[PDB]
């Protein structure tokens, strides 16, 4: 088989409470919203922090006990039961001092490194598929921690993850990090510089790519935060099909489905603003949202950005040349970053990304690629980040139109 986290997206559920507002609010009404979460395609949720934390105190923090606001102990069990009937994988964030600025309470570790290690092997055991912790840049010591409570989770099972976060975007400091043990999972800001962009980013990914020997990694623009929270609202479709067809686990936060922005809410936070369902999700301001806003509205909305995110999240679980790693980038025209995805004699597929404000032929040629280049002359348009197009008809890859900010989604057989 292929490890869990290979095969779809990670869905971030930090605040339980302003995920489905009122009326559920719980563990036991997370357990509700499952199908949901089902018709996005994701594989796992990345839930909590969930357990007991008085504001930057180490004595009066207990990573074994849940907080009653969010429901009991039999709430999650049941809602593991439930989840692993409907092929939900469930991560549990670990982040001690989750209500505090700093994270770690302070420099001095020895008590705090030793409630996780007994949290981990305590949880595990309830039945939970792996681990999140962020802030990992104000924790002493972070790699040799790190290297230790990834083998105690991989020792349970190798079908187990642990994922770990930081605010950092430089990348030599997120090397070092990785230095320590290169199964592991880092979501980072290295990504996060819109507005002036140009093929900054073809290089950022190669660049990574580059250094870390193309081992299997995540793609985000940071650890927590929505997208809406780094990009113009027009350019949320680019970035959403580039980060579902990277070679790797893409990870988001609850919202990024339909586009969900903090401000435009007046007078609430950037790390959990209330998600929109409906009309009634936000009555403290009545008319700030409307429906093009809401699940309910983009539900019915094939145009929308949440049909977007699912059409492109079913492709990239189905598909094998999207499930495993083979990835190789053109050198096209100075805005674009174009890429193939390939495994065995599958379906290949083709994107290309146009970053500026102004039109492009895409001349994606031969340019660096291996002998498993060879392009047809035609490949059918599977989908565009604009609507207009003829979408299941073939294109010409040497005469192709780009208008501003388009992405194209491009598949064809093995045999060209
Ligand atoms: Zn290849």
């Amino acid at each position: 088989a292929q490890k869990w986290w290979h095969t779809g997206a990670l869905y971030r559920i930090g605040d339980l409470q302003a995920f489905q507002g009122h009326g559920a609010g719980n563990l036991a009404g997370l357990k509700g919203r499952l199908d949901y979460l089902s018709s996005l395609k994701v594989k796992g949720l990345v839930l909590g922090p969930i357990h007991k934390n008085q504001k930057d105190d180490v004595a009066q923090t207990d990573l074994l006990q849940i907080d009653p606001n969010f429901g009991s102990k039999e709430d999650f069990d049941s809602l593991l039961q439930s989840a692993k009937k409907k092929s939900i994988r469930v991560i549990l964030d670990l982040t001690p001092n989750y209500r505090g600025e700093n994270s770690w309470f302070s420099t001095q570790v020895d008590t705090v490194a030793t409630k996780v290690k007994d949290a981990l092997e305590f949880w595990l055991q309830a039945g939970v598929d792996g681990f999140q912790v962020r802030d990992i840049e104000n924790l002493k010591d972070a790699s040799s921690f790190l290297a230790e409570w990834q083998n105690i989770t991989k020792g349970f099972s190798e079908d187990r993850l642990l994922i770990a976060g930081t605010n950092s975007s430089d990348l030599q400091q997120i090397l070092s990090l990785l230095e320590s043990n290169k199964d592991l999972l880092l979501t980072s800001s290295y990504l996060s510089d819109s507005g002036s962009t140009g093929e900054h980013t073809k290089s950022l990914v190669t660049q990574y790519l580059n250094a870390t020997g193309n081992r299997w990694c995540s793609w985000s623009l940071s650890q927590a935060r929505l997208l809406t929270s780094f990009l113009p609202a027009q350019l949320l479709r680019l970035y959403q099909l580039m980060l579902f067809t990277l070679p790797g686990t893409p990870v988001f936060s609850y919202g990024d489905e339909i586009g969900l922005d903090a401000a435009a809410l007046p007078g609430q936070p950037m790390e959990a603003p209330v998600m929109l369902w409906d009309e009634s999700s936000f009555p403290d301001i009545p008319g700030a949202v409307s429906a093009n806003m809401t699940v309910k509205g983009q539900s019915e909305d094939p145009g929308s950005l949440l049909s977007l995110f699912r059409r492109l999240s079913d492709q990239r679980s189905k598909e094998r040349s999207l499930l495993h790693g083979d990835f190789h980038a053109f050198s096209a025209g100075p805005g674009l970053f174009s890429y193939i995805r390939h495994w065995d004699q599958n379906e290949r597929f083709l994107v290309v990304l146009n970053f500026g404000d102004v039109g492009l032929s895409a001349g994606l040629q031969a340019s660096d690629l291996p002998a498993s280049a060879s392009l047809p002359a035609k490949a059918d348009l599977l989908l565009s980040t604009q609507p207009g197009r003829e979408e299941g008809s073939p294109l010409e890859l040497e005469r192709l139109k780009l208008e501003p900010h388009e992405g194209l989604l491009l598949r064809f057989p093995y045999a060209a």
